[PDB]
């Protein structure tokens, strides 16, 4: 389906850098348009993120979009493999929904016949002008194989790391998550940032889907017995069960492999 995303930069904790710069990057030529006029500036034509899983590459996609009232349109990088008019095919999809962004998901993947699904993505790209108003983002887990002919001037104008976030981050992903929640007073965020070190976005986010299903299931079961015979708060011990079920799913090795990356870019 062809839509514009509901989520918003409010969504997202931490990366306030990455949404000051990706902002600007969108709303420039439509807030200061003389002055693009008046110095020959031209509008980008995408992004590329990458980053270990689930730290929030998928939700700044999406968040672009709503900030530019843009259709998203959504490709899985393994499923371009059945045929070298489905890199054509797509390209005019996102055309017709204009304006649109449209999203390359597990390109790793394609890195590794792939080699010409790559070629026709860069053939659709140059033959793309910005004013057919699409703008494209790509995503990877794996820096360390792209092709740098993605990046030249004309493509995907820059390389953007999306990291685990540290504990401040921590703190606003799950506030974030629980901003329209019912949550106890006896809760303490910022104590269960400090116990979660190496989690990632989506790892601190399951903890607070568990969390409020424990409350509802909980309701059902007291609504039930009073019937034999008032919003209900997430609790501090709803919190402390869903703890149980939780650990990281980035290893410290690929952890590293991502900070060396990034600090020899001196990223
Ligand atoms: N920075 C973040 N803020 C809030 N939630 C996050 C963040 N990063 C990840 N999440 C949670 O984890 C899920 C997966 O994030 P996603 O952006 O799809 O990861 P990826 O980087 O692999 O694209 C999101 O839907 C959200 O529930
Ligand atoms: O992440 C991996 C390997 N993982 C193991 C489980 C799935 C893939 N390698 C890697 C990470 C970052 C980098 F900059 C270069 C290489
Ligand atoms: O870190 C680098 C260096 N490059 C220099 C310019 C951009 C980064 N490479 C690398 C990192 C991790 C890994 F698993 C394999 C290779
Ligand atoms: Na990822």
């Amino acid at each position: 389906v062809v839509e514009v995303p509901q989520v918003t930069w409010e969504d997202i904790g931490g990366l306030e850098d990455v949404k000051r710069e990706l902002q600007e990057l969108v709303q420039y030529p439509v807030e200061h348009p003389d002055k693009f006029l008046k110095f020959g500036m031209t509008p980008s034509k995408g992004v590329l993120f990458y980053g270990p899983p689930g730290c929030g590459k998928t939700l700044l996609a999406k968040a672009i979009a709503n900030e530019c009232q843009a259709n998203f349109i959504s490709i899985k990088g393994p499923e371009l493999l059945t045929s070298e008019a489905n890199v054509r095919e797509i390209f005019d999809k996102a055309r017709q929904a204009a304006p649109c962004v449209l999203f390359f998901d597990e390109l790793d993947s394609i890195a590794k016949a792939a080699d010409r699904v790559i070629n026709q993505i860069l053939t659709e790209m140059d033959g793309m002008s910005t004013k057919k108003n699409v703008f494209i983002i790509g995503a990877t887990n794996r820096p360390d194989i792209i092709d740098p002919a993605i990046l030249r001037p004309g493509r995907l104008d820059q390389l953007i790391y999306i990291p685990l976030p540290d504990e401040k981050s921590r703190v606003a992903i799950l506030k974030a998550n629980l901003r329209k929640s019912p949550v106890a007073k006896d809760v303490d965020l910022e104590f269960l940032a400090k116990m979660t070190n190496g989690f990632s976005g989506a790892d601190l986010t399951e903890i607070c889907q568990r969390a409020c299903k424990l409350a509802i299931r909980e309701s059902i079961e007291s609504e039930i017995r009073r019937e034999r015979e008032p919003v209900p708060e997430i609790r501090r011990d709803h919190f402390e069960e869903a703890m149980r079920f939780a650990r990281r799913s980035v290893s410290d090795n690929d952890i590293r492999k991502y900070e060396m990356f990034a600090q020899t870019l001196q990223q």
